[PDB]
């Protein structure tokens, strides 16, 4: 009947969702400041499993080590209290001014420099705090014109930076792992990196590509117009989805990050379908804005929407799937023989087979229809909770 | 002053490009066939280096071995007649109606069975043409909803068949390289391995990856938003970039496939800048189609424009990077600094290194303009040929 | 519990729409074709109101008036045995390469004359199958370059067009009017009148603008990114919703022409919402093609889906609207206050008002927040049919 | 040879153009703030024409009437001590908290009588400076949600609103005139009139259409992936190009903001040759920002930039137009047919003209190409200044 949530469903949110001001490119915040550690004991009262957060939402930037010390005792004494768990942290490389050209990649050296040396800081604050992924979003590593930045070189620069990266943690023998999250563009004219495949494919170039994995978001994939899910199974497919941003954009435009299950709700739908059918066990982390036109009660109501409407898509995937019908009309169009070797029977088994082209029927298998419109208004009937 | 191509530029043109007859899903033919010898021939006369095709584009679909023989024969005669080259072909897994589901990752297993045979068959022929490069575009690999495809149970099979292929190559110990060539959508509504970045993770997965290589499209990466020079480069990077396709496209719609230069004309300076500056010796092949407004005229008109676009590309982005203004410019912009390592020094002197952290003075840094704009209004200048 | 439509229910479809053959761009046909009688009948079985149709669906381009006349009396047959209506009909002038450049905007003025013979022709024979709505969609008026049509003339010339038929129209004493379709591109590069909102512009210039309303379909205005539901309400706005053509859309691509309630559901949710609450009483049109993967049973279903998801989601609306506490939850974010008058009071009262400005507390009001998110988790959870 | 703006080019610029600082949704101010009269006294020297201003640029918000006397009087001596014009003016209803759900729109019926008083308050103000056209952009009329806006109570609302400031004007005796702004998204979800055909079609609602006109911006419309050049002829063509707003867009993202020529270079051609053409005699006003990644010496380049790209493009297309081959051109393609009347003999002489139907040869017309390809690679070459 209800949709509940528990600490056991691994909701988790960051710092910076739920704290947003509501300052965007045309206006001032409409929201005052959240302090940290009523964000994690609200966020706790709603059913929340933890939070994570970027180094400077936590400490403040050009905090001494002292206010530093200080914010941290504060902050842990509220994880304490609350039993809520930090599973990700990562860096800001992108609201400071200095970062205005990239942090691994801006054309200049020392900023590069700098850069390495306040993520390694919060990797140390991260595993002290526990959390077992660290993610790197590069929001500025990009361009906004073509002689602005050699692709290659930058290419070159961000491998360099993952790989010491990779070299400090293991030399530290610390137990965590990297998660890159793409982005197509904004705040960059066109970001580095910028969908799951090209994160993908830049990883098996790193030193030692099992520290690495993805961390892609629903918003910024659909900004480039790209099938969700899809992209996932192929993360999946690849053993590299180690985080995973939930949210929710209205097509190819700026990223509007608003709450799961807004946005494409078939596309949400087939996203929890291919999560907990594939068992994906790593926190269901929402990477999202209330809106600005909110003030703290629709801000609440915006985080528990995340998680309820997570639960019941739940509920309607796993109904889609037990049920009998359904499981016929997989088989009608054929999902059992996808899963089958095409030639297990080896290439020259193949090249002597005469069915596989000689005496292949070619206008009868032509005419088999798919029936994928029927099992499609079974999916839709399904989520909708028309099922009669 | 004039840009006249010569064989010596590469270029080459697909059978199906100038033979398109104007048929698109709102209308009939606009123009009768071509013969290919006749293709052939005209192509030669503008310049043209080769051609390339896919086995329909030669042989007429359900040709008896005679008749095929006969039509490679003719083929070939034209070519040593006109001294033009075959330097990549490819399979039609596309335009029969078997192929309503897919090749290669079709859910019945016969039609994949038959697939990989009708590619073999061609592989064959290619090397016998003298062809170095072998693409795949799997046009109709993926899906109008949610549950006809499970995509790890494709991309199983994807990588299946590929290996396959592989193994085939090697064991007839043939001297063809691989080329996926991705695309976002249509026909289909979502296309398995949609953007370059995702067809390079893929590859990484294959048994034997040195036999694969990417075959990017300017019109398919831009129909996902993306930068086409950008993913050109990661491309390049990795060492993948083994056949290209030219063509222009305005924006996020159909697949226009208009002639090269046209679209997206300052993407083109800059691929044309990256494609000769990387040393780039592949073909310069053009997937494009004449409008179908277009009588024969027009389409040889449209396919000289391809030509003379990269040539004139060429010779502006070659006068940029010549220019002793623009080598100051990028040097105040820093690309200089780009390419150099950010850490040569290694770990340890980096942790150890205080100016790159405790005193670096990040208000300075950020104070620093990039001089970006500077350095653009300069391509634009020599883009115009403005420069003065 | 179900969801049966009956012909009260008013949901019509294109001939041309489950008698698609199969044929994309990039593929042969997958389906034969179907007899007119034929899709009359199964579409009355199914539930359905009436058909539409383009002249050439229904004779054959280049029929004698005699095989004319007969395919008539056969069609009209099945009308009179089934209780089909015919509400809407169309002409076609995309498909014959004759109007490769356009049929009212062609370059060639023999052809512009040509395309309005063949309209007026079809406006007969529309009248004398009873429709009240004659639909036009200019789907080759436009351009692949900007040279090729100055778009002034071509609009003076699309004026000329829509008056000269408004002036046949008035003389004949017909009772029947004009609805025009906007589409922003495909198959030509541009489109003119992309949008609903330049097809009302356009409308209002005409000689008698009565005469004339739109006919927006819903995955035209998606593949402009436009948001469906407001484009509707601005034509409901200014009287003009004539017809309307349903379908669905993923996003900024090829028209997919899915069937209705596929594509972006929670859009054809406000979009069945604002329907039924402004008292839309047209057709419910479909404007969709199954998919070529489907044989002709997938044909039916698909049908039969985009019936079915209309009455589930109008199901869902009448009781988001019905449901106090959403009515509740509407006056919190005071939709009720959008209703009313924001200065009946006239200007100088306004002007005097000191209330409106020198004592107006500006951070009072900006402070109280808008309830919208929790507003829009009702809708979702009524679309969803989770309320409780 | 050179590209010199003199005020005589019309060149003007926003305060909060040059004067952008360089917050973005993601980060801080990378430049300090410049005082108006600073931006005048640069600009004059760049040979702009004038400045254009948001009420808030100039006065800050809330202002004593004493500090305000004070603001203007220092910006109007620095007008005096240029010649700087003020052609237009507008009102800023987006930044402040309290616009956040809109200001004519808004749901609270107090927000939108204080958006009417500050609005009006700021037409008087320009009267003074004279300007002779008043924008209104409705950056925050819209919504993120279905529920949260009825659109046809808020298009009601906005007719109001602006029914209301002409019966100001009028009363007051001004000469001034409004140019509604549209754009498609962002800041909200989606905006109302989110195009120039939604706003040219909504003015014709008005009590004073005669009163209103359209202020359309390339990447506004860009942003809807719509072709501007075309937007704007219908602009023109309906006598309502009041302004324009120029700049430059990469495709469908988060508005850019580009310097003008950045961004679709071959629309930008294709809209200067237009705007020429036409005679469009207002001004040529860029909206747009230097990238944050700039300092001041930056921000001059690019606004320069603007400047010199629209009078390298103006001489182009001049060039193009001046050339026999290319008006020879243009009658091959049957431009000269495309500004004939399709009927000026009318209704009935077509009705009884047996060459436009029943004598027509629609398979000779058919085989007519139009030659399109040929002239847009004249356009081309003249773009490219490589004519010979």
């Amino acid at each position: 009947m209800n949709y509940q949530p528990t600490p056991e469903d691994r909701f988790t949110f960051g710092l910076w969702t739920v704290g947003w001001q509501g300052r965007d490119p045309f206006g001032d915040a409409t929201r005052r400041a959240l302090d940290p550690v009523e964000s994690v004991r609200r966020l706790a009262e709603l059913g929340a499993h933890g939070v994570t957060f970027h180094d400077d939402d936590l400490i403040p930037f050009g905090s001494s080590d002292s206010e530093r010390e200080e914010h941290v005792k504060r902050f842990r004494q509220a994880l304490d209290d609350t039993g809520m768990k930090v599973p990700m942290a990562t860096t800001n490389l992108f609201t400071h001014p200095v970062f205005k050209d990239g942090g691994f990649t801006a054309n200049d050296r020392d900023v590069r420099r700098y850069a390495l040396r306040k993520t390694i800081r919060n990797i140390d604050l991260a595993v002290e705090l526990g959390a077992e992924t660290y993610v790197a979003w590069g929001g500025r590593e990009g361009a906004e014109s073509g002689g602005a930045k050699d692709v290659r070189d930058a290419l070159d620069r961000m491998k360099e930076a993952f790989d010491l990266l990779g070299e400090y943690v293991t030399s530290q023998g610390y137990d965590i792992r990297f998660a890159i999250e793409p982005k197509p563009n904004e705040p960059r004219g066109d970001i580095l990196l910028p969908t799951v495949g090209h994160a993908l494919a830049f990883i098996e170039r790193l030193e030692r590509p099992e520290l690495y994995g993805v961390n892609p978001e629903v918003g910024h994939e659909q900004m480039a117009g790209l099938n969700f899910p899809h992209g996932i199974a192929q993360a999946l497919w690849a053993g590299k989805l180690f985080h995973i941003d939930l949210n929710g954009q209205n097509g190819i435009k700026y990223d509007q990050d608003l709450r799961f299950g807004a946005g494409d709700l078939r596309a949400a739908f087939w996203l929890v379908d291919l999560l907990e059918s594939a068992g994906y066990s790593g926190p269901r982390h929402f990477d999202f804005k209330p809106p600005r036109t909110e003030d703290f009660d629709g801000v609440w109501a915006s985080a528990a929407g995340c998680m309820r409407n997570y639960l019941i898509l739940k509920e309607r995937a796993a109904a889609f799937r037990a049920d009998p019908e359904v499981q016929e009309a997989l088989r009608a169009s054929r999902l059992d023989e996808l899963a089958r070797p095409t030639a297990a029977d080896g290439l020259q088994a193949l090249l002597d087979d005469r069915s596989a082209f000689e005496e292949f029927d070619v206008d009868a298998a032509a005419a088999r229809g798919m029936a994928f419109e029927r099992l499609d208004q079974l999916a839709m009937d399904h989520l909708l909770g028309a099922r009669g």
